[PDB]
C-alpha cells in the first residue's frame, strides 16, 4: 500500500556508491494531521537528505504498519539500518522519548499512544529512537536553516526594526495551527557568564483557557461564543481552550456560530473551505469575520505568552500560513491592536513577528536535525 | 542610618584573622517588599554565611544609598573587597544581568531601575556583578537547599504520593506573593542523552491576563468583580492580570469589593490583617471570601501554566505562604477544585504541590548561591 518512490533511488543507490562500508544514516518522521513522511539523510551537508515515503495515516495503526513497509523497502536498497531516528509528532512526549500521545486523535488514551514497541528496529535502532514534539521539531528546524544560514530564505518580517531575519540568543515564541494551537519556546536562558545557545522547550499552552477581553465592541460577540462553544463542548463545566477557536475545528465552529442564524449561508466543512472562502476576491463577510476571531484569539494567547515568557520574537510556521499571510497582512492592523490590548503595552511593542513565506516541511527537517545530532 | 549588625562583627573579624590576604568572599543581596538584606559567603561550607545587614528600603535612592553604607562598614572590617555579587529583586532582568527594573515601584522606568554601575565597588565587583529576578533566586535557593540535603527541612508535601520533598529531574514551578505574583520555572530541558539538571527560567506571569471560570455558582460574582477591577485599575480597557487580584494589593481590593456594602464590616488596611481575619474568622467571614478569591486565582493560573509548562510539581514559597498555610491548608478542597476544573483534568491531576514551612530567606540564600558558582 506503501512504495518508496523511484524518485528517491537514485540518491539512496548513490549513498551506498559513495560511503560504501562506511556508509551511515539518519531516519526523520513528520506525522502529520493527514500524511506522514519519512525522510533519510546522511548526515553530510554536501549530500541532501532525500524523502522516501509520504502516506495516509490517522491511526497509530496506520502509522506504524506503513512505518513497517518503508522499513522493508529501505532494507531491498540500503541493505544497512539506520543508525538514528527521530519522530514528530501533534502530542505530549513521554519522559524518555519512547512514547508520543496524540492529544486530537480519537479513542482510548492507549489508542492515541504511539510507542516504539511496533516500530521496525530497520529504520529505529533500539537505543537511538526519540519521539518529539511537532512544534518542537519546528524549533529544531528553524535552528537547522539558522546554522546553514538559510533562515530569511523561508522567514520575513511583519513586525521588526529589520527587514530580515535573524536569529539572536533571544527568547522566541513559534506558533503553527492545525489540527491543533502549537506552540513552542526557543529559550536563551543564563545572562553573561552562563549564556547557553538556545534550547528548545515545547509547551502544550493551546490547551490553556481563554482570557476575555473588555473592550465593549468586541466584549459582547465574545461573551456570547464563549459562552456558546462551552456548551456545545463542555455543557457549560469549564471554560473554552485557546485550541477550542484557535485550530481547524475551532474556525469551523466559529464559522458555523456567526451563520448560526442564516440558512442561506454558504455552508462549508472545512477550515481549508472557509479560508478559501475568506481569500476570495470579494469574500463574504461571514467567512472573513470567522477568520479574525480565529486570528485574534491566536494573538491573545501570543499576547500573554509574550508577556509571561518575555519573548523578543514569535515565529508564525507551518504551510497553511504561508497561504494565509495576504490575509493576515491584509488585516494586520486588527492582529497587533489586540496583541497590544494589554495594560502593559510597552512590555510588548516591540516584540518581532516573523512569518513563514515559503512552503516548506521544517518539522521533517527539525526531526532529522535532532537525530544526527543526538 | 544604615549599620552592619553588632552580631555580625565578630564573625566578619574572624574571617580576616582566618584568611587574612587570601579572603575570597561573595555578597548576597536581598530587595524584599519591606527590607532589603545582605549577606556575605566564603564559598565554602565549612564558614557558615552572615547576614550582615537590614534595612528598610521602597526606592532605588534608599538600596543604593543603603548598600553604600554597608560597602564602607565591610571596608573597615575586612579590608578586602568582594569577588563577586548577586542582588535579587522583584522585576525584570536586563539581557546583561546589569540591571533590574522593580515592576511595582512608583515613577519612571528610571526610576524602577537599578543598574550595576550604581552599586559601590568594595562589594559588587566589576565583572562579576548580576541582578537576577526574585522567584529566579528562589529557584537557586531550591537547588541550594537540594543539593544541601535540607530541601525537606523547609517544605511539606500537600499533594503527593510521597511523604517527603524531593526534585526530580522534572519542570517545577515556583511560586510566591506579596507585592506581586512572583512565577519561575525550574525546568530540565532534553530527553535521553539530552537530559540537564534543572536550569531556572524567571518569567512575568503574573502580569498575564486572567481567566473565568464557567462554575456557575461563581460565575457571576467573578464577572462583577473582573468589570469592577478593570474600570477601577484601567477605565475598563483592558482586562485585569492575575496580579490585580493576586497580590497584596490585590487581597485589599477584593476585600473592599465584597464588603461596599457593608458599613459595619471591619475595615482592615492591610492583607496581612485580612489574611488574619480570614482563619480566626470573624463572625461575618468577609476575610474568609476575599481571601478565597486571592488563592482561587493563583490556583487559576497554576493550573494554565502546569499544563502549558507540563510542570510535574509547584512550589510555593515564601513568609506569607508560611503564615497562611492553617487556611489554605484547611480550604485544599476548594484549592484542588479550581486547580482541576479544566477540560483536561487528567493532564494535571497528578501534579504535585509543597509549601514552605518555615521562614526562611531562600530568595537571600539563592542570590549567595548564584555569586559563589558563577
Ligand atoms: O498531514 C500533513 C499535511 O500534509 C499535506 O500534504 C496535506 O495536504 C495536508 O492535508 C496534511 O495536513
Ligand atoms: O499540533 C499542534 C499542537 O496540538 C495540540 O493539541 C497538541 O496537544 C500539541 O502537542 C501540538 O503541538
Ligand atoms: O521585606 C521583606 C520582608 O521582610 C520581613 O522582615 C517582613 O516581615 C516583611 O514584611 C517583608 O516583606
Ligand atoms: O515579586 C513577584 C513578582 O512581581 C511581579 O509584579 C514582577 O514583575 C516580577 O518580576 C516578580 O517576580
Amino acid at each position: 500500500l506503501v512504495d518508496i518512490g523511484e524518485e528517491a533511488r537514485p540518491a539512496l543507490l548513490h549513498w551506498k556508491d559513495r560511503f560504501k562500508e562506511s556508509l551511515k544514516y539518519f531516519v526523520g518522521v513528520d506525522i502529520g494531521g493527514t500524511n506522514t513522511r519519512v525522510a533519510l539523510d546522511t548526515g553530510s551537508s554536501d549530500e541532501p537528505y532525500v524523502q522516501i515515503a509520504k502516506f495516509r495515516a490517522s491511526s497509530s495503526k496506520h502509522i506504524v504498519e506503513g512505518l513497517q513497509q518503508v522499513a522493508r523497502q529501505v532494507a531491498d536498497i540500503l541493505g544497512v539500518p539506520a543508525s538514528g531516528a527521530c519522530l514528530a509528532g501533534a502530542g505530549r512526549i513521554g519522559d524518555d522519548g519512547l512514547s508520543l500521545d496524540i492529544t486530537n486523535y480519537p479513542g482510548t488514551p492507549a489508542d492515541r499512544t504511539l510507542t516504539s514497541d511496533q516500530l521496525p528496529t530497520y529504520l529505529f535502532p533500539a537505543d537511538a529512537t526519540h519521539y518529539i514534539n511537532d512544534l518542537e521539531s519546528t524549533c529544531y528546524g528553524l535552528k537547522s536553516l539558522n546554522e546553514s544560514n538559510q533562515l530569511a530564505s523561508f522567514f520575513k518580517p511583519l513586525w521588526s526594526t529589520s527587514d530580515t531575519v535573524t536569529m539572536k540568543r533571544a527568547n522566541y515564541l513559534v506558533l503553527a495551527v492545525g489540527t491543533g494551537l502549537g506552540i513552542a519556546l526557543l529559550t536563551s536562558l543564563g545572562r553573561g557568564s552562563r549564556n547557553i545557545p538556545l534550547q528548545v522547550m515545547p509547551m502544550e499552552f493551546g490547551h490553556a483557557l481563554y482570557s476575555p477581553v473588555t473592550d465593549p465592541a468586541k466584549k459582547d460577540e465574545e461573551d456570547r461564543l464563549a459562552a456558546y462553544l462551552s456548551k456545545t463542548l463542555y455543557s457549560g463545566k469549564n471554560a473554552i481552550e485557546y485550541e477550542d477557536i484557535v485550530s481547524g475545528r475551532g474556525v469551523l465552529a466559529v464559522y458555523q456560530w456567526i451563520t448560526a442564524e442564516h440558512k442561506e449561508a454558504a455552508k462549508y466543512e472545512s477550515a481549508e473551505e472557509i479560508s478559501a472562502a475568506a481569500f476570495r476576491e470579494d469574500p463574504c463577510p461571514f467567512a472573513t469575520k470567522a477568520l479574525l476571531i480565529h486570528y485574534r484569539f491566536l494573538m491573545r494567547v501570543a499576547k500573554n505568552l509574550c508577556v509571561g515568557l518575555q519573548a523578543k520574537g514569535m515565529f508564525l510556521a507551518g504551510d497553511n500560513q504561508v497561504v494565509n499571510n495576504p490575509f493576515f497582512e491584509k488585516y494586520l492592523a486588527e492582529m497587533r491592536a489586540e496583541f497590544l490590548d494589554h495594560p502593559k503595552p510597552d512590555w510588548i511593542d516591540k516584540v518581532e513577528l516573523y512569518t513563514q513565506t515559503q512552503s516548506f516541511n521544517i518539522n521533517l527537517h527539525g526531526a532529522l536535525y535532532y537525530a544526527r545530532t543526538d
